[PDB]
């Protein structure tokens, strides 16, 4: 499909985040809502795995399909699984739109299946406040 | 991945749903549990869409990529979605192990995405009690 959609769960943080992709040769536009952050800036990212068997925590590490590391030639790498962080805006809701991502939906480094999650700014957990499958939605 | 896992979701019946398949061109395995059914036989299916946006309606129709028909010479095609029905035993549960199911993880047909939805057996759901994106796992 050239639509996906992650359904975020968590004790208090929730959304909804489309991803939609007219081609393989096309970028990805990422857009939703995250609501129940408390104020200010949050990581987002795609995570390796869906599987939801023990909360965040088995969506396993950043998806990070390139390769990029801490330091020397490869740290110039883009991290492909890397959204920025997002905020609420007054209305206490994140409007999310992201539209120069590495995220696609096509190929083999296909993010369908994946996940998505908040991290806020204890547990094991660590900052995960949030999660959901990268699940397949009709094409538009 | 060779392996995949869907989380049933629903006000009742809830359950954790492995697919695992070596490669390609090897039969896959599907294995879990299905709880809080009433008892007796219920509908098991794969079908289109992972988007749980509305709860299992928005899931979408069956899955069957091949067309099977009512009638006709395409009554006679498979419906790779359908999973039979399951039944909890004594104890509650459901133990779910299906070894002879065209489904797959792997190529055009791929289920990595979609949902797995039990049917019970009034609403706009149907009889659609439980479902789950069939989510990307660590591979085994």
């Amino acid at each position: 499909s050239n639509r996906a959609v992650a359904v975020l769960r968590g004790e208090t943080v929730t959304g909804t985040i489309w991803i939609t992709q007219k081609s393989e040769n096309d970028q990805a536009v990422i857009e939703g809502e995250i609501k129940g952050l408390t104020p200010g800036l949050h990581g987002f990212h795609v995570h390796q795995y869906g599987d939801s068997t023990n909360g965040c925590i088995s969506a396993g590490p950043h998806f990070n399909p390139f390769g990029k590391t801490h330091g020397g030639p490869k740290s110039e790498i883009r991290h492909v699984g890397d959204l920025g962080n997002v905020e609420a805006g007054a209305d206490g809701v994140a409007k999310i739109k992201l539209t120069d991502t590495l995220v696609t939906l096509y190929g083999p480094n296909t993010v369908v299946g994946r996940s998505m999650v908040v991290h806020a700014g204890t547990g094991n957990a660590g900052a995960r406040a949030a999660c959901g499958v990268i699940a397949l939605a009709a094409p538009q």
